[PDB]
């Protein structure tokens, strides 16, 4: 129902609407923000905003994001 979408469902709603196992990346998950959503993902600052969402979801022990060269996003706790 209407409860107020928010960056961290981008990416946890990104994650399941990514249908991905073997794990996304953050434009994995824009896409989907922007594509398989509105363009609230085919924007811009935003792209800030779902960022902070990763690192929160994630820094949580929500979402799995590494580093090296880039950065991929998994769904799962830490």
């Amino acid at each position: 129902e209407a409860s107020s979408k928010s960056y961290r469902e981008l990416i946890i709603e990104g994650l399941t609407a990514l249908k991905e196992r073997k794990g996304s990346s953050r434009p994995a998950l824009k896409k989907f923000i922007k594509e398989n959503y509105p363009i609230v993902g085919s924007a811009s600052n935003f792209d800030l905003y779902f960022n902070n969402a990763i690192k929160k979801g994630v820094e949580a022990g929500d979402f799995e994001q590494p580093k090296g060269p880039a950065g991929a996003v998994k769904l799962a706790k830490k």
